[PDB]
């Protein structure tokens, strides 16, 4: 029962992702919904040091949707705004929905 429709915008460029990153993990992997930020809670299994969870959380995405991902937002804070470049919300919310 996870709804992402509070963490996801659709724009001019494609779509806004809104993440919030717990680093150190075992696994990247999707794990909740932040509903107090509106944000889709991602565990990174990498060291919050260096890029390094940066590096992975677009790796993650960039192979989940199919399309390029940037960070527009939060480059050094646990909450980023990742962009989707070409992609409609429908597309996204599938994709997340697996
Ligand atoms: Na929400």
């Amino acid at each position: 029962n996870l709804y992402f429709q509070g963490s996801l915008r659709e724009t001019s460029e494609g779509v806004i992702l809104s993440v919030i990153v717990a680093p150190n993990a075992r696994e990247t992997k999707i794990v909740g919904i932040d509903g107090t930020r509106g944000r889709v809670k991602v565990n990174v299994a990498a060291p919050p040091v260096k890029g390094k969870a940066n590096k992975e959380l677009m790796k993650f995405f960039k192979k989940l949707f199919g399309a390029e991902v940037v960070i527009v937002r939060g480059e050094t804070s646990r909450e980023k705004d990742l962009l989707i470049k070409g992609i409609t919300k429908k597309e996204v919310i599938e994709k997340l929905e697996l």
